[PDB]
């Protein structure tokens, strides 16, 4: 099983569970988890944290496809639709030699529902699965999906739609024009996945080609992580000139899994193209596209592949070895470059250098080799791993810098008894720059370079853990101390006309997880607490580190507790869930943040407990046929989430009645 | 049915719509004399009951309504027949048991459910698909899957009829020299999801309902009239068409129980309906404050009923229950500070410059308007009268949009006979009291960019005092019906007195109908004929009430009539049907209406008369499959028809030529 | 098929389709020689059929086609292969029975039916789903439902490809410095709805059927070009891009009853074909009078025809009939009052006249009627088969002015076949055919920029097309030969304030095409070769004839080649399929066009190599493997302008999967 305390947790979501859940999107679906935190309103107005650190540091991985751009600083980085998942798992901090590229703080990993997956409940060979959704705090859902298999093929196609009004927050909340909603913050979400595969050669090949599409629309505001606030603010009306808005994520995907090969015991490989985009119908309050008129159109493409074998060198060692390679090109519509605007002769100056660019799209590209061995003796396991990772960044002047890191780790697993083990590991990864803004790269506000000795960030990731589970109880422990070398974040100056990405501090991360669960005779009961500390340690004489939710947020201890029973007769699951954030203090700056103005904050944020009680009944007495109830936020408590800005930004949703129903034939 | 003519109960039976071409109510419910419908596509059709509007006649569909509107340039929305599966009529003032507002009568649907369609069928599931050709000019198809398994039941139907812009009859020319009635073009779209469950011996059933129905395309700002010469007030500038995309949505809970001891019977629904307009650029149409770029316009309204019915006695019944309903209307944003008065001269602009400073001092919700009653109801029967009386409560409260807060209530007695001496005949009376509350103003118009809108001290619901008798007979052969009807509204409320909404009058109805129908060997005949006569007083200084077609119309007197013959074989009815309105006369205000210069318009509405053939087959003899062709208006007549406004909005859709196949297997 | 080359009959099978990967006709008929399309997505495109352009070559989908245009910076829609169950082509004038204005031939289609669906399934309902990948750049996907129940039948088909901005042959580069194309995304839509019934012994027919076809996305003002650099005429201002869907719709009825007596075989249709074009903002179009805000242009097309064979005696055919075509063009608004001439005097004072006029008149929707009956006579005699017919068509065009001019023609036509061994034809035919005035431009119709009439003489042009052919085919090898020459009086092309349709010259046209293949055991190879040389002479004293690629263009010589071989265990195919266009040279005007240019045209080569698996070994389901252009060339094809307009896709890895149950 999972033997590292809490560090890495397989499967914390289940298809099969998520089909009792009245859950529509990852914060509502992970919410028991408490090093996991997502930041208020819909769709990317949300920031996610993990052990306090950002979508700079984390990434999600749906079909091992994951980038690490983002598009606008003022939304967060694209949530997967977890309509389309069968799985969700999670592995914080730094990873091991296999984990991929650019693992120093840890990502949720997702994998897409297959075939087999949803002819579980059926006897036969082809089947339907219809579904829909109503919530009282406000939407509308539904989907639908056909499957099946013929010799040694299968394929399927998934629709799914989740059409969201604007939400009501907490009791006590008023909008300005004193009603209960949060402006802005419907959202018309809807996917789809297309796959067919095949499975051939004694069932121990296969391949499988995918098609995936997020999409959310709505009227939305430039900068979706505030609302419209009073004409009075920096956030009203106009500033945020709200306008209709698309962002999608969509992947195209190739893998292969092959076993017993003969050369090797196991080999996957995947290969893929993400594409990550806004579209805009009118740009002209946006200042960060450069105020462009009209419809306006901004992607970030992703190409990847990724090899990966497993050898045998003897019964008790494995030795798993591979390559990940992954490029990255942001695309703006038009380069804007040209536009860019009593001695201000040194501006004029500026003003003609600007100009006298020609940009190009920036690329980066990524690459690694790893190995990693993989050593059983006596009742220990060992593991021992190394990477070697470049990348490559040409910015959109054109300029090109690269560096490589030798990156090793090292892990220790020991169980001496059957309901008991612990765990140590120290590992190193490294995280190239990330470009800038796709909606920015236009250029119009001044060229966005990189420095000439600029490095990947470096991760430094020590931690310890314990695991008992005995059939009945069972609990998990993680403490965790992390490194890190060379964090960059905004640019230095070469006057602000153009500016370099650099390195520019470092970060320090540390803290623990405690999980239990108790199991008997139809009842589950579950506890688990986090808190950490993400700290950024400015090393540069102009303060270069941010604040900005992307990078962490200093979030309250939380303790999250559920409770459920199933009755033998009717199926039927009753239970209560709560999730408890306390108070919280303080900037993830050490020498702490300012305020457009200049200016300390003291950064406070309040603690709040959210309570939900969901119902799960299985009419049928099979998983074909489930009617969910849930009614969320029972005390319709008013409160700001933690891992966004402080300031009041976004509410998290006040009470929320669903009704959930999914049915297979 | 009883009372004459005034309940008709399932007017339209699903079986019967299954023969029929027609895929509008208007086309449906034609040989229904009391009841008109003005010209055009979607929402710029008016309807009227006995000549009263959508202002004081609702459409219910598994007993939900709203009455509010979106603008009054176009009418309240038409549901889809294709949803449906019965179709009733309730004229004039309901009794105790009739809802919320029950003035003037309603048209009342029923959703398609499972058992319905599984009809024709040996089996516990089915499909039907469907599809349609109109020469004039239009194309349309759906399909539905539905079935049952064990205590369960589902279906989910699509259906869509894409439109294009129809052709008038002979002699009409539109400006550019076509024959076709510019933007009335539609593509409309619907959906139903249900759900339910069946137990306790079936005496018990929940089911769980979605509906939506949906109208797109290229309209007018003001979709009671199309474009005309660039002279007129209706041309393309200040007609501005654009996109638009009107929707109504039911979410709907709904629980009957039976055989439950003192209760006999219980019905109760619990229902949101969701009534919206988008427009993709609202920089044209002055009603929504020339908003530029896409705009959304709410409208929710909230609603449970029950009602219960008890048995006192073998030969008595005892119904009592209580209804609910909750609107609220949300503008996109307010609009308030942006007021403006031209100047354009006159020289008493001094006001208005003061007028501008009240206005943009307002700050602005959500008009709500909350309605509830309670009611009992005694059905009581001796010797061959059965004898009906019953009590409703009603109250209101309204809160506009500057948040003032006004209610009243009412107690609305009821008195109803009928006596049935012979086995083929029944004579009837009832003196019927009811009461309908103010509406909020329109919804597009609530953003308050023209000003404010209010609600005066005192204001209180309109009441019907509603009397009338009537007679039936049915021999088995030949059947007829006769009412006559008078109708007394005191506190008639139409325009604002910052404006407030004011009682400012009293309307005046009365008229009757006559129906009979032959059947006999094959052959089936009818014929019917009703007139009626609106009447609107004015009592306010300022002249307040409205000849707005919402309100109603004096329509011609209305003859219909119908012949058809089904042969055995083929199992084939071929048919004629008639309808025939006189020429009318006056203005629905006593006084006379006034065109925008103030003087008094002569008003005086045409005669026509349209006939249309039918056929209906079914190749295999059973109800699975239906071939239908029909012509409608055969001799391809140019008219306009009287529920509308007088100039020449919109004429009837000319000669069409239909095709439809339903097929259930 | 025996007129050699002039009459190919079903060069795309339904079954030979769902072997490919080609979602556009351009990819899916670029074996043939004689047809050659424009650069680009959707309506970019210019179809040129032996030189000869969409202003005298139509498309036909279940026999119902328009001549008339939306704007000239764009061609003629081209139906989605996805509906169609077949492609044929005719070249050249047809001969009676081949309807209404066929001076140059037509692209011929037909959508796909329920049977058709139906075809490797052991039932009487089914289910199909595909599905597209392709690298540069789309993904696309579809489904279609159909069945049968006692004499009924009938299908729904979806079918969507959805289309990013393509990326050119190797060393384009767009003036953002990226590889792709600006503005050559599009989202492409189609469906089909039909119902019908077989009834009367099988010899009775009637079906309704429904299908629209659409493109929506950011589009330039002028598809032919994209956004060049902010110094040239074809920059982002005067391109002005901005959302737009353009539509062809298809209402059909149809009847076929067979062996009815006197009448052989009948086959009638009626139809209404509808065009369209939505902008959500026009005040970067100049064409449409810079309408602000949305603006949609409408082109309805309302035919019908009747087809009677009736058998004269065992080996003498008649045939006979009637077709109907009107043609009705809506602008939103004439806009006609706004008219307005740029500010010497004298000319002043003449252009203040004219807007005065202009603004004088009252402007209605122009209306094109085209009707003609036919007969044609097919005997048999030895080993000769000889046509003869005749043709009297007539027009009638009101303008937007409200005037209103026809005219009429007698069309004779005669063929020979000649079949002396069981392996040989030979062929001659002399057709002649007229083909009507077209409406100007739909989107143009407002008259902001002036009226736009039509002479009082102005007649039909008028095709002598006479040709000759050869098809062998032992069952082995087979080859076909053509050549051809044409004569086209009385084009028309600019109008002569107030401008005036009118005849303005003569067209020449001459060339050959030759086709050559070898089939034995699972090999297929095929050749091919296609030239011609269209020629626009003027006539008229102000130089009215156009060298817009609507009209034609000299493409290069062109070869096309495959090869194929097609293994038994597993049911996979896999080929490689050549397309070289020799240089070219010269204008299609014979004076030449203009300052005048000397128009060159680069020749290139293009590759592709295919697979089509079949792993279950019944037709449904296909896995398609293709990689289109491998050397990834950077190139311009020739139907369109000489100058750099829109370059070949350049190289795109596709897998396409179609599924039946
Ligand atoms: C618009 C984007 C969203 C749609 C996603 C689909 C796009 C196309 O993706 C191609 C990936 O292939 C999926 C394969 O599905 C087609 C084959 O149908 C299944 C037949 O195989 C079952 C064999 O028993
Ligand atoms: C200018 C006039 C000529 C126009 C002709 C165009 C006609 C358009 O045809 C297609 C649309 O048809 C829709 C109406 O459907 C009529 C159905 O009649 C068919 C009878 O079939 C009997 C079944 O046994």
């Amino acid at each position: 099983g999972d033997r590292q305390g809490s560090k890495i947790r397989t499967n914390i979501v289940t298809l099969q569970q998520k089909d009792e859940s009245t859950a529509t999107d990852m914060r509502e679906l992970l919410k028991e988890e408490p090093s996991i935190d997502f930041g208020g309103g819909n769709g990317t107005s949300q920031f996610l944290t993990l052990r306090g650190m950002g979508q700079n540091s984390v990434d999600i991985k749906v079909d091992n496809a994951y980038s690490d751009s983002q598009i606008l600083y003022h939304q967060g980085r694209f949530i997967v639709d977890p309509a389309l998942v069968k799985v969700v798992s999670v592995q914080k901090g730094a990873g091991s030699a296999s984990a991929g590229i650019g693992a120093t703080n840890g990502a949720i990993i997702a994998k897409t529902v297959d075939a087999q997956d949803l002819l579980k409940g059926l006897d036969k060979n082809w089947g339907v699965r219809l579904n829909s959704g109503f919530a009282s705090n406000n939407g509308v859902s539904y989907g639908a999906s056909v499957f099946g298999k013929e010799g040694n093929f299968d394929g399927l196609f998934s629709y799914n739609r989740n059409d969201e009004k604007d939400y009501e927050a907490g009791k006590g909340f008023r909008n300005v024009n004193g009603g209960k909603t949060v402006p802005y913050s419907a959202l018309d979400k809807r996917s789809y996945l297309a796959k067919i595969g095949t499975t051939f050669g004694d069932d121990d090949h296969r391949i499988v080609l995918s098609h995936m599409k997020d999409q959310h629309r709505g009227i939305r505001t430039v900068r979706e992580e505030f609302t419209v606030g009073d004409k009075s603010s920096r956030i009203n009306i106009d500033r945020q000139a709200p306008a209709y808005r698309e962002t999608t994520q969509s992947n195209t995907n190739l893998a292969y899994t092959g076993k017993n090969l003969g050369f090797v015991e196991k080999l996957d490989a995947n290969a893929y193209v993400l594409e990550k985009e806004r579209y805009s119908a009118d740009d002209s309050g946006t200042g960060y596209a450069g105020n462009v008129k009209g419809p306006n159109h901004t992607r970030i493409t992703t190409r990847g592949a990724n090899f990966n074998f497993d050898s045998r060198l003897a019964e008790q060692t494995l030795l798993k070895y591979g390559i990940n390679y992954r490029h990255q090109e942001i695309k703006p519509q038009a380069f804007l470059n040209s536009k860019f605007s009593e001695q201000q002769m040194k501006d004029r100056a500026d003003e003609d250098t600007v100009h006298a660019y020609k940009l190009s799209n920036p690329t980066k590209t990524d690459t690694g080799v790893y190995i990693e061995a993989i050593h059983d003796i006596g009742d220990f396991t060992l593991t021992g791993g190394l990477r070697y990772d470049r990348f490559k960044v040409k910015t959109h002047d054109g300029k090109t810098v690269s560096s490589s890191n030798l990156n090793p780790s090292f892990g220790v697993i020991w169980q001496p008894h059957e309901h008991w083990s612990f765990s140590a590991s120290h590992n190193y990864a490294s995280r190239s720059p990330r470009l800038y803004d796709a909606l920015q790269t236009h250029g119009k506000r001044g060229i966005i370079s990189i420095a000439d000795g600029t490095k990947a960030e470096r991760a430094r990731n020590t931690e310890i853990g314990f695991n008992y589970n005995d059939g009945t109880f069972a609990a998990n422990g993680s403490y965790f101390w992390q490194t890190i070398k060379d964090a960059l974040a905004n640019p230095q100056n070469r006057s602000v006309a153009v500016r370099e990405a650099v390195n520019a501090g470092y970060i320090k991360n540390h803290g623990y997880e405690l999980g239990a669960s108790y199991r008997t005779g139809g009842l589950t009961a579950k506890v688990g607490v986090s808190h950490s500390k993400p700290r950024f340690y400015d090393t540069h004489k102009d303060k270069l580190l941010s604040a900005n939710p992307e990078f962490g947020a200093q979030v309250g201890r939380t303790w999250t507790a559920s409770l459920a029973y199933r009755f033998q007769n009717p199926n039927l699951e009753i239970g209560w869930r709560g999730r408890y954030v306390q108070k919280a203090t303080g900037s993830i700056l050490a020498a702490g943040q300012k305020d457009r103005k200049g200016n300390l904050e003291n950064v406070v944020r309040k603690g709040f407990g959210v309570n939900d009680v969901f119902a799960n009944w299985k009419p049928l007495g099979k998983d074909t046929l489930n009617v969910n109830l849930s009614v969320n936020n029972v005390f319709n408590k008013f409160y700001y989430p933690h891992s966004q800005r402080w300031t009041n930004t976004l509410p998290g949703v006040g009470r929320d009645v669903r009704l959930g129903v999914n049915y297979k034939f």
